[PDB]
């Protein structure tokens, strides 16, 4: 439950990874919040 869980975010795929990494910083912080 530590390496396998880390492999989910470590996997992704370049653009889906970056848009994901950028979405993580702005998670519910764009739609209506901050």
């Amino acid at each position: 439950e530590i390496q396998l869980m880390h492999n989910l975010g470590k996997h992704l795929n370049s653009m889906e990874r970056v848009e994901w990494l950028r979405k993580k910083l702005q998670d519910v912080h764009n739609f209506v919040a901050l």
